[PDB]
């Protein structure tokens, strides 16, 4: 016996302004409005990666969302979601997933122009094929827009008026492009390996099927994940990524050459680093 009104109710009363982690909600800047499109209408974001799966009350997260949504969501609006660097540490579970579409009032779903997913990778499409009971009203839906690169976002939402993390945008500058690489797995298929200064992008060259939509999965793997690098042949070399369990490896005709690189970086990051030493080793 959930419905919109009732959750709405029972926060107010519950009061949760003075909680003192309500407000770090404001801070951390995970839902805000910013901007608007060609449209006219408001644009909001939600940055993916900034929430914690087991740090704060779930419903907490749901009424920040609504409670920066009354004034527009009686109008057509539009929300871009920023999946960088996103995986299954800051998931939703079954009994928390399926409140979001129990908890607004029923016109709030339909005020939804058009969704852009930013930064789509490996890991959100396994989620979303697990989830893909619940998620059948969204498959094959024309109001889900998956971006490709920044310049195409352009035309949706105009330049000067988009609001992505600082963060987001550090991650396209300075890029070392190798084109026309392949990925060795149970099944290769062509990718395009970057390093920038800070992390490394193994950005897929095939497009493909995510709810119903050919999309390019790109992954981003960050300088203290990196702990293996090793070159078995010029034609192979091989990565390891903590916690990912079995190491990724790849197949290029310059295979030194990037391996190379890439230790620049980890080096680099080793230095940044001001611990002496870790204590201590963790085993599975
Ligand atoms: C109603 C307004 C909702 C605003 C939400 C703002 C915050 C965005 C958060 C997005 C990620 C987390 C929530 C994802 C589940 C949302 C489910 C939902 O509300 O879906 C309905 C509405 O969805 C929308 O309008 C927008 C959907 C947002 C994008 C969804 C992306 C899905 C792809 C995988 C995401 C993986 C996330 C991983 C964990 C962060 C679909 O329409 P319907 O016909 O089923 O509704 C009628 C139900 N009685």
């Amino acid at each position: 016996n959930l419905t919109s009104s009732k959750f709405e109710e029972f926060m107010t009363r519950h009061q949760v302004h003075e909680k003192e982690e309500f407000k770090a909600l404001k801070t951390l800047s995970i839902f805000y409005q910013a901007g608007t499109s060609k449209a006219g209408n408001p644009i909001f974001y939600y940055v993916a990666r900034r929430f914690k799966t087991g740090q704060i009350n779930g419903d907490l997260l749901i009424y920040h969302v609504l409670l920066t949504l009354k004034p527009y969501y009686a109008k057509p609006y539009e929300i871009v979601v920023d999946l960088t660097h996103t995986g299954p540490s800051n998931r939703f579970k079954t009994d928390f997933l399926s409140k979001w579409f129990v908890v607004f009032p029923g016109f709030a779903y339909d005020n939804v122009s058009a969704v852009y997913i930013y930064n789509c990778n490996s890991w959100v499409r396994e989620y979303t094929k697990y989830h893909e009971r619940l998620l059948t009203g969204l498959k094959g839906s024309k109001r889900l827009v998956f971006i490709d690169c920044p310049g195409k976002l352009a035309e949706h939402i105009e330049h000067e008026q988009q609001k992505l993390p600082a963060a987001t945008l550090a991650l396209e500058e300075d890029l070392k492009v190798f084109h026309n690489a392949l990925k060795l797995a149970h099944k290769d298929t062509k990718v395009s390996i970057k390093v920038g200064s800070t992390a490394v992008q193994v950005t897929s060259a095939e497009r493909t099927k995510v709810l119903g939509q050919s999309v390019f999965l790109n992954d981003i793997y960050y300088a203290s994940e990196i702990e293996e690098i090793c070159l078995v042949d010029e034609n192979q070399f091989t990565l390891t990524i903590a916690n990912q369990g079995t190491p990724l490896t790849f197949m290029h005709q310059e295979c030194e050459a990037i391996v190379q690189s890439i230790i620049h970086i980890r080096t680099r990051w080793e230095l940044s680093q001001p611990d002496s030493i870790p204590q201590h080793t963790k085993i599975r």
